[PDB]
């Protein structure tokens, strides 16, 4: 029995690795392919939200870097215009004691009271030592962040910070996937700079960056996907998949529709997946997996952007006055990330959690700040109150005044938020994507091949760019299985314009 | 003026590298393409002579390992039948001091004389007490070799076999070419074997390899050329280059045809390549290189198999008794390497250079011996007494009675047999190659880029394929420019039946 | 109340601790003294009994290796005889696995089974790597055992030994004191003599000793003892200390008789010491001391010395085949600690223990076979089936045929034997000491200062030479603190001669 | 032919070496002993001179710190009443840029320019590393320094100063003669110190000293002398040696005098020693050694003591800007080093130089400044503007103001100052020493046995002491062979009173 429809290649969900695997599929214009999505609107965890007061919401606050030359065709395909980004520095500290240390924390102890500088400045010295003499490797990400960084800058910082972002304490995860997350700090230059009184805030990919001016960064992958077929799209309820049967390569979405396929690109959960196979062996093998849960909070607030918040782009915050780990100024973003000043908008509540004097309608400026606070099995969080403690962390951390007056507010909750590098990961994800590939399904994503080390836009994009080119041109999945392989090269050589095209444009003029 | 012919892609050398180039170029079958070479048959350095006698010699005994399976497709192909192959095991030995130490040498200690045994032990307790410390990368392939082996091992094979091979002291070469060519030697485990008496000789990819039945190594790049469309080739004096014009990308050749093209792919030696461009910058930046030239030296032999021969493969001659670096019982490959039993040949001399008893025409049957002498401007050679200081050498080392019946002889001298991984060479390749790219010119080869690591047959194979795959579909030139990734992992994705053609396929079907 | 006798200097015991005492007070002639010991004969723990069978037996078996030349001093002018002296080369094994292993152990391989050749060789390997880059030091006996021979001599030898003979576990000892007495092998010399199957056995102090003619090495003690003056002596019964008043200072005797002193050397056991002062701090304080009762066993056997024994000294028995640690072939030290061959004895006994097929007195000649067993409160023995037991283990290390005649037995348990290196000890001893001595109390000798790296014969007596120049000339006492300073030189100053003597002698002359 | 004189030990040289001989054969009373001098004054080295002015000045500013009890003794035998001595904390500093930099300079990097502390912190975390994995030991002075502190402190004080004080390369000296000199500064500790601004200098023998209160260090020797039997000294030009025959053991006087000997007891600079003996060996021998000669100046200077001097003792100045390397503020030690208040005295220079205002006598009260100048045949000094320039120093170190009166001047050169710790020194001392003992002549002092280890006024004394205790007791000569030994004890066995002598006085009260 035939099904509705039939394509060689097609592709569950639109988040950037869908679309990735979208773009490529149609720049080879070889076999026939489909994109579909539950959501009306392509985007995935890059996709903005907006409060009815008019406060854009990332989720979470996306900052691209991008280690693809592909990546950035795509994107000035579909926002060509020089007046469609803005161009940003990266402006990120840590909040500790009181003070803002630029980031990488690591890097610039000398920001620190003294008394710390000590503790600090001596594990890093017993590190270095160790370090000059160790021939084994970290089994754990804790003891890769005490060979590498001490006792001192441990305790203060790296391991109250990652349980407080990743949910899981630092014994709990693996060492492998940090190549190019967290910095491994020079003794030499660290006290050089404790000593001077000077700053290192320039490592990591994150320099300098863009940011599209309208929409968030939502907007970019609806530009993106706009420049795909609209046909062989179907997004909304009419693309929800509800049904995988492996065992003949057919697809059952929610209005009955079914498809057959001859490759298979899931984007959606690999753990969703599975259970959408009713494949018990694969059920099991994925819950083997961990992830965390996030909560993405946004606080919309009348006024001039205070001098005190300044030109600060995200900061971090390892300390326990404050729910959240990541806090971004996404004002600071783009102007149109909230209403112009000439809006009028009641305000809702003040800082400290009181009634505002007035519930007039006034004029602004306005500014915004957005939150995440992560969850899991192992650190539960009150929805219901975790609003107000966000808040309250805004004003335990100086963030906010406590008269400053609070005109929208943005909670949502993300089930999958983050895939947790934990120990037991590789065991489970070397059984998982392989016999899913026995049956022909390219799993990938951040939650398709659930490996945050290359789960970024860019990361997530290129995967599914890659599946394709595995499927049609044979080419090696790097971006998967080589995380250091790709982020640390210029990844020049495939291009939205490849010679295939080229060729084929000039054949097809004669 | 238009050229006599135009195609888009421009294949110079039908060797392993531009037969790859080939195969995957006719595999896309997109762009337009040619390809050609100065010698009627091709095979390049990877292919076979035959003696007026009947004795095949390969150019210095063959043997395939493969990394990747799109090589072994298109030998499958080219070579289908079963009995197109024969499969055999390494047997390989370093000849020292009047006994065969198994291969690898650094592995099986415990077969030297006792005095030599703790000259070497003592060697890499040293080693290994200084590389529990170090901290630094070695700066020559002769460091290397002493961190890693001590000098027991060091002086007693490592640094004159090298030089008898390299024709360069140890001294004057790189160390980052040497992944999986030389093995690093376990302190624990050589001496363990020193006092129990075990050896150890399955390090390495050559544990276990396939022949072609007939024709030698020569025999599969010809069948893999008859796959490819005839008239695409031009092989012969009517296919040598002469000149090649980068500016107005034509190339012209022997016999005055001119070739347009829009991307070249060459696989000539690129020194010759420099030279023929009239490039001075190139050629001088190519004069920078360094390489040896190899003599090669057949001998076919009266008798049944000796049994002091047994079923040996190669064997490597670090010692000063003879000229040679390396020799291969190359009967043992195939029965069709020699001539039959019932074949009747006269002896034309004896092992120790006297004349035959008899010059009459006798049966067999027959053994053959492949000797390999290298040459360079530090290490020069004679011509017209090699042939017979080799047989000589094969008296030295008990590889030849005496009184073993010469039945026929085999020498030939290739100028350009091994790029040298001197010190130079990267630092003259970093600008050679890509210069030579943004004249849209995809150097390639064991010549054709220089680098020895990535300079076996399938290797070269690659090296094309993979240049036509990133001229095409914008793939990474992963073996050029990162060989210890592409050996150390098994290539399975690229096929010479990849998904395009598949899909390409069914929608003709239909 | 005057005290019966009144002496400046007062000496207790005349062991060889205290025999030096009285020698250098004797030689300074100054201060009056007297020497008192409860035994009729000098020589303490260094004298020499004699079965009634005509057998001796010194206690243990004792070897003298000469850290000063005032110890030779000593002896030459008590046996000045050339032939009063037997010299010999210490012929040492350990008996591992069936097979004499050359001593030390740890520096001879070679000798053992291939199987056990590896698990050392491996352990060596292991800790030479962590020896080049550990920063600590050891902790216990134990610790430094592994870090200096790995666990597989650990296991083989050195932990089973030592516990055979201190009767106590090697991680209940200190590290300290084993400077000269526990040899630390190189990785390169043993697994060089592993490869070439070569000895090493010159390894000690023990290389080549001199041995008494006659009495056993308790007729030296006897000898230095006459060399006294009679009347400032009192040995028997008669010189039994039963009361120390370190108050006033004053000594009581069995008999009843005082000695008043202003300077007390006391060489007895210190616990008996602080019993004997009925001090509760210092008996409290000598009970955190531990030693180690020993058991001398003698067997008297008929006929030849055996071929299969041959000249060999002291042998070590780390197997549990048999109870003892150690056996002396005390006939080879001279043929006089053992009757003449003309002498006729009735055979008690076989070596299997079975009665001899002849109790009539045959003749000899004789040799004899010295054994020690030790016992502590962690290794308890029994007395009444030691001797059986021990003449079993010789007949199970092949020292004996069950058919050897065994014509004479000794057996005799010295409840102080050895000072046991604990890691208390030095704690102790810190404040015992200092303690005795804030007394005018010098408390000195194998037990009277309880420190065995300094405990051997010249030890002792230097203990009490030391102790007395300290109580007269202000002499730093070397040997009781300083052991590796004594040990690890030449000690020519002090003679039994000095300036000062010869001064005097000149004077009187005029 | 007798000589005029005959004794059984015969001392050469007064200074404190001498004079410990001579304490030791008075107290001992045995030998008939003798000590003669070419100066009427005792002290050698250790006395003090005294300016027509009434400024007192040691050799160089002498401070005692006391390894020995003996020491000890002697000092309050000689100087008996409290008031005889005033004791004073060390309170010292290095001139480093400006500032005053606490002793030892490499503790207190926190008191340095920020740009100097880094260069420093460097260093020192740079050798950290290295020790962590050293296994062999330094063969320079030079080599320790970095090894030690790092290429920052070595160049930024270490090195300069050496060479300065030295007058020898820190590369020409050895490594073993500094246990006790040169601190070894700890890497946590220095840079927490920096971290928090705080000191440490406490490191040293130096902590809290005493001086004489009348006649500088010199009224010490002068007392010590006293307590000797007069007849038995020869100070003065009938003292005076001009010959040593070791043959027949005979000494000249100046005048003429001879002297027989037993035993001699040389302190006397070795060299000249040789030359004393016309032993060309020894001759040959001693010219293998080094020594600087030492610049000793002193300025009395008008005023009460300027708190910019402050309670400072002595000051190392390691920069160029003045010729000295240490400057001690003597009048600090005793209010008698100078003249009192209500003395008058004319200004005979300003300390830019220049004339005085005034001629006339004027009252004080005064304070007085000593400063050493080292020199060598590899830094040569003019004394004709030594003085002039030393006075510039001190106003170039800010230690006078152009404007200060200086009222007194003292400038005086030893020809041997400092036995140079050469890399040759022992290879030359191990043949001299020895070979001077086999004729009974006991070489021992500063320059008597060369070794600046154990140069100081205690070690001094102590050598002769122990000189004779060796020749009279038979002890061994501890502080000659074993610095170490010495240094890091508390010598407290040999007094002025040992047990021989109490002894002694109660067999005589009889
Ligand atoms: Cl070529
Ligand atoms: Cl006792
Ligand atoms: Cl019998
Ligand atoms: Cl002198
Ligand atoms: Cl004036």
């Amino acid at each position: 029995t035939h099904p509705d429809i039939s394509v060689d290649v097609l592709v569950i969900g639109a988040g950037p690795t869908g679309l990735g695997a979208a773009k490529r599929l149609n720049q080879i214009d070889g076999p026939s392919w489909m994109i579909v999505d539950s959501n009306e609107t392509p985007g995935g965890l890059a996709s903005t939200d907006v409060t009815p007061e008019g406060f854009l919401y990332d989720v979470g606050g996306h900052v691209i870097f991008s280690h693809y030359k592909y990546f950035d065709d795509c994107l000035d395909e579909a926002l060509p215009k020089e007046d469609d980004w803005y161009t940003h520095q990266r402006i990120s500290y840590v909040r500790c004691q009181g003070q803002w240390v630029p980031y990488p924390f690591q890097n610039n102890i000398s920001m620190l009271p003294k008394e710390e500088q000590v503790k600090c400045i001596d594990g890093m010295i017993d590190a270095a030592l160790e370090a000059r003499v160790a021939n084994t490797k970290p089994k754990t990400f804790d003891e890769w962040i005490v060979r590498m960084m001490g006792t001192g800058i441990a305790d203060l910082f790296m391991r109250p910070y990652n349980f407080k972002v990743w949910a899981v304490p630092t014994t709990k995860m693996q060492c492998a996937w940090l190549g190019e997350r967290v910095a491994a700090p020079n003794l030499k230059a660290v006290t050089t700079n404790v000593i001077l009184g000077k700053t290192a805030g320039n490592w990591g990919p994150n320099a300098t960056f863009r940011f599209p001016a309208r929409g968030g960064t939502g907007g970019i992958w609806i530009a993106v996907a706009n420049t795909l077929p609209k046909e062989k799209t179907r997004f909304g309820e009419k693309g929800k998949v509800t049904k995988v049967n492996a065992n003949n390569k057919t697809v059952t979405l929610q209005d009955g529709t079914t498809i057959g396929y001859k490759k298979l690109v899931s984007t959606m959960a690999v753990d969703f997946l599975a259970e959408a196979m009713n494949d018990q062996e694969l059920v099991g093998l994925t819950k083997q997996l961990f992830y965390s849960s996030t909560h993405v909070i946004g606080v919309g607030v009348r006024g001039s952007r205070p001098e005190r918040i300044g030109d600060k782009c995200w900061l971090y915050f390892p300390e326990d006055n404050c729910p959240f780990y990541r806090a971004t100024i996404f004002s600071n973003y783009s102007p149109y990330n909230q209403p112009e000043a000439s809006k009028k908008l009641p305000t809702m509540q003040l800082a400290d959690g009181s009634r505002p004097q007035s519930t007039e309608a006034k004029e602004g400026p306005y500014w915004s700040i957005m939150l995440e606070v992560s969850e899991s099995s192992m650190k539960p969080v009150n929805q219901e109150t975790i609003l107000a403690d966000c808040i309250q962390g805004l004003v335990n951390t100086e963030m906010l005044k406590p008269t400053d007056e609070i005109v929208s507010t943005y909670h949502r909750r993300f089930d999958h938020g983050y895939p947790t590098p934990t120990l037991e990961r590789e065991g489970a994800l070397t059984q998982i994507l392989p016999k899913l590939q026995d049956k022909d399904i390219w799993s990938r994503g951040r939650f398709g091949s659930w490996r945050y080390e290359v789960g970024n836009q860019d990361h997530s994009f290129m995967l599914g760019v890659e599946a394709v080119d595995n499927i049609v041109n044979g080419a090696v999945e790097l971006t998967l299985n080589y995380p250091d392989f790709v982020n640390g090269r210029q990844n020049t050589e495939r291009r939205l314009v490849d010679g295939a095209q080229v060729f084929a444009k000039s054949k097809a003029q004669l």
